[PDB]
């Protein structure tokens, strides 16, 4: 069930309804992270997280705060360590906010770095909760510096994410009509994942409109990015009194988001099969995931093939049904790709000048294609 895998009905692996405010004990955290543009702007960010006294994470008791406290952490860290993001690193993170910050990593099970589900799945709010989930009903809880377009990059992967998500509670629904042999409950699932996966592609369109390719490539882009394979931080982050030596975290991507992974399980395109840099990242991908949402997605893997039992049916229209979730698949990272060349790829060129690194990590050309050649390859049909 829902309770279970912590999947909401209405905003699915998104924390619905997230905390905007710590306890009062919780001040000194909040200011810096509600401040970043300023404080990074000034030249002050850096004082104020080395001025800090170590709070005890014990005031946090429930979930809501623990997330909250988990971003507003996140944030702090990611302007700490990359601050202005013209080449100013701090490979050392202060003892006072690295230990309460590796300590509720600990207790929630995610690294301690800034993840998609702090990000992106806890980081906002409705303006009305009266009105309904749309970007302008909608605000984030935090940013790294003025004009960096994090509200317009955060919102619109959180609308894909709810859009997609609108169709994970169907998957129970799949199954047991798999299971009960029922031929017409399992076409109808598979043609409103379809639908979903497709409404969640048109919701995509909205990133032209709220993100400009400048901005997101020298400014936001900076302050995802992590401590794994990354030159500028070779031997990882020291977690001052937490860990004495340096540790290495990837940075934030989509390739942490569950609704894409599980949708690739669900439909057997196998992302995660075998080696290759491709199945490494998206399984190593799965413990930057919450806990109930990393299990979600390995207990869809432990259920029998819905691939296998269209296939074996001789049935056009559980074929059809079937195509349909991997084509809204392709097209859904086909448009991606698209972004990618506006986004990274077109600014990338304009700079003053081997492979061109995500967030993530990835060398995100021959990783997205990758990935999109394996969802492409599961089409029964398309000859
Ligand atoms: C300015 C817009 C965007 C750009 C430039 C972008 C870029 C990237 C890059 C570079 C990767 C490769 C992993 C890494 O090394 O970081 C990636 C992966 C991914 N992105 Fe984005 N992305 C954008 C928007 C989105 C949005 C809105 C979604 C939908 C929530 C999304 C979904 C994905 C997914 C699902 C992955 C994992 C690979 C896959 O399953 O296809 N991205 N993205
Ligand atoms: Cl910390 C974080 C991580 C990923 C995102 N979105 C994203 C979408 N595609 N790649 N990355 C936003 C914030």
């Amino acid at each position: 069930i829902s309770k279970e895998y912590h999947i909401d009905e209405e905003v699915g692996f998104a924390l619905p309804n997230p905390q905007e405010n710590l306890p009062d004990f919780y001040n000194d955290w909040m200011f810096i992270a509600k401040h970043l543009p300023d404080l990074i702007e000034s030249g002050q960010l850096r004082e104020r997280v080395e001025k800090l006294n170590m709070l005890s994470i014990d005031h946090l008791t429930d979930h809501k705060s623990q997330r909250l406290a988990r971003l507003v952490l996140g944030c702090i860290t990611m302007a700490y360590v990359w601050g202005k993001g013209h080449g100013d690193v701090r490979k050392v993170l202060p003892r006072n906010i690295a230990v309460p910050y590796c300590q509720l990593s600990k207790k929630l099970e995610l690294p301690p770095i800034l993840v998609y589900a702090d990000c992106v799945l806890a980081n906002w709010k409705k303006k009305d909760p009266n009105k309904p989930l749309t970007y302008e009903n909608m605000d984030v809880l935090f940013s790294f510096r003025d004009g960096d377009c994090s509200k317009g990059f955060f919102l619109v992967s959180l609308l894909v994410e709810i859009a997609a998500a609108s169709a994970i509670k169907v998957i129970p629904t799949v199954f047991k009509a798999m299971q009960m042999q029922e031929r017409d409950t399992l076409l109808k699932a598979l043609l409103e994942i379809a639908s979903c996966l497709e409404k969640a592609l048109q919701v995509f369109h909205q990133i032209h409109d709220h993100v400009n390719p400048k901005a997101f490539f020298s400014v936001l882009r900076i302050y995802l990015s992590g401590w794994k394979g990354n030159p500028q931080l070779s031997d990882g982050l020291v977690y001052e009194g937490f860990w004495e030596d340096p540790k290495e975290f990837a940075g934030g991507s989509a390739g942490q988001s569950s609704v894409f992974q599980c949708f690739d399980v669900l439909l057997g395109i196998q992302q995660t099969a075998g080696g290759g840099h491709a199945a490494q990242f998206l399984q190593d991908m799965r413990r930057y995931m919450p806990p109930a949402h990393r299990n979600f997605l390995c207990s869809l893997e432990s259920n029998p093939s819905v691939r296998e039992f269209v296939l074996s049916k001789g049935d056009a229209g559980l074929r059809e049904a079937y195509d349909a979730c991997v084509k809204a698949l392709v097209s859904l990272r086909s448009y991606h790709l698209q972004i990618v060349t506006k986004y990274i790829l077109i600014p990338a060129s304009q700079q003053p000048k081997l492979e061109a690194k995500g967030t993530g990590g990835t060398d995100l050309m021959n990783f997205l294609k990758t990935v999109r050649s394996t969802t492409e390859k599961s089409l029964l049909k398309e000859g």
